[PDB]
């Protein structure tokens, strides 16, 4: 069912990092990762998280729909990208924390942490400030449970309403061509030891799906970007995508 490939860590240690990569053949029902103990390690979501406190948002109706506008509350921050309007496909797409921090003060603890449970989500802890908990709190997720919460969100299996998983799903598409679609999320942990960045989601292709998430350490933000790199490398080695 799983299976170890230690030659992967090549993607890592080339890059002078160390990381996991964990993948699942939905058709197989098969799963292949470079490092079993590391891809079962739970770590802060960080901005992982947007995926289930966006679909809690839109279900018990704090969001709308993805055109609701959230309007910038004029405080200059350091990212450009979060001092304008945004929607939940944009704020997706830019990881904008100021506007799922209101999104989890508007959903409140009591529901917060009733429908992590529900969704079987990491450790399900929500301890700390309700507006950071995913960034300084004690919630914590592995990878392989990752892999596991996404293909219930890909199966419309989540204790939400179908609309609300669909509309999540629309805002994780990242990529698309004529060989693949890419639906995922990005996440930078930055404010508890170890510092890592995440990549979760999954690869549709005309007849099978194949999820996976990845993590890895992340001492200077100069490292984003191989975080899908790295996975994208991983996919093309196995021939998943061209
Ligand atoms: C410490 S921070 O202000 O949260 C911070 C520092 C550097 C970068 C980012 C960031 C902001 C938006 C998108 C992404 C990203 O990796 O797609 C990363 C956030
Ligand atoms: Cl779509």
């Amino acid at each position: 069912e799983w299976q170890e490939n230690k030659s992967w860590n090549a993607h890592f240690t080339e890059h002078k990092s160390q990381g996991v990569v964990v993948l699942w053949n939905e058709n197989k029902q098969q799963g292949f990762t470079n490092n079993l103990k590391r891809a079962n390690q739970a770590f802060l979501p960080a901005s992982t998280f947007k995926i289930p406190n966006s679909l809690i948002a839109l279900d018990l109706g704090v969001v709308k729909d993805e055109h609701q506008v959230f309007k910038w509350d004029g405080q200059t921050r350091d990212i450009a990208t979060w001092n304008r309007d945004h929607n939940l496909i944009t704020a997706m797409k830019y990881s904008v924390v100021p506007v799922y921090q209101e999104f989890a003060r508007q959903i409140g603890e009591a529901r917060m942490s009733k429908m992590l449970h529900a969704f079987d989500y990491g450790n399900e802890d929500i301890s700390g400030n309700v507006d950071s908990f995913w960034l300084d709190g004690g919630i914590r997720i592995s990878a392989t449970e990752q892999i596991s919460f996404l293909r219930k969100l890909y199966h419309n299996k989540l204790h939400v309403s179908e609309r609300s998983q669909r509309i999540v799903k629309q805002a994780m598409l990242t990529e698309a061509n004529g060989d693949y679609i890419i639906r995922a999320k990005t996440g930078y942990s930055t404010r508890i030891e170890p510092k890592i960045g995440w990549w979760v989601g999954w690869v549709e292709l005309d007849d099978n799906v194949w999820f996976f998430a990845m993590n890895m350490d992340m001492p200077t933000s100069d490292g984003l970007g191989l975080r899908q790199a790295i996975t994208k490398e991983v996919l093309k080695q196995e021939k998943i995508i061209p």
